[PDB]
């Protein structure tokens, strides 16, 4: 039952990089996701939630293997979002390229590059206002995660977004 780790990132600026040391307590598989903050529904008309939904998309993909597990047609997205979208709307949402680089810290404190991957992230993740990036098997140990946002998204200006690692419980 390890606690999730969250790393704030900035999707409004191209080339924004964040680097953090990450300790894996249990050899298991872990979900890597983005979590978007949203104004409470009580505050606004629910409008902020709808804009974030619009950005994320409606289709869903399993982070473990990339299989599509959720399909949604334009008609339903139009019913949900109304005037926020037009008929060119893609239910995959806005594609957000994220580059993840992972080094393992060795016993002698040298660093070993074990992954360097560009994800063309898309779709609507399992949790609330999330986008699922990937699932990765990590052994117990210490790692450096470097997360780079490739493109600028003006919709994300001033908005908090977390890169999050949490254990896959199934």
């Amino acid at each position: 039952a390890p606690n999730p780790i969250s790393i704030p990132i900035d999707l409004s600026q191209a080339g924004s990089v964040v680097e953090k040391e990450v300790k894996i307590e249990e050899s298991w598989s872990y979900h890597l996701i983005l979590q978007f903050a949203v104004h409470d529904r009580k505050e606004d008309g629910g409008l902020d939630g709808k804009r974030v939904w619009k950005f994320l998309g409606f289709n869903s993909y399993d982070p473990r293997d990339g299989k599509q597990v959720g399909y949604v047609d334009y008609r339903l997205a139009k019913s949900e979002l109304g005037d926020l979208i037009d008929e060119t709307y893609d239910c995959d949402g806005t594609v957000v390229p994220i580059k993840i680089t992972i080094h393992q810290i060795n016993q002698d404190n040298t660093k070993k590059l074990i992954a360097d991957n560009l994800y063309m992230t898309k779709g609507n993740g399992s949790g609330a206002y999330t986008r699922d990036i990937t699932t990765i098997s990590l052994d117990k140990g210490k790692y450096i995660f470097r997360i780079e946002n490739i493109e600028a998204f003006s919709e994300m200006i001033g908005r908090k977004v977390d890169f999050t690692i949490y254990i896959n419980k199934r």
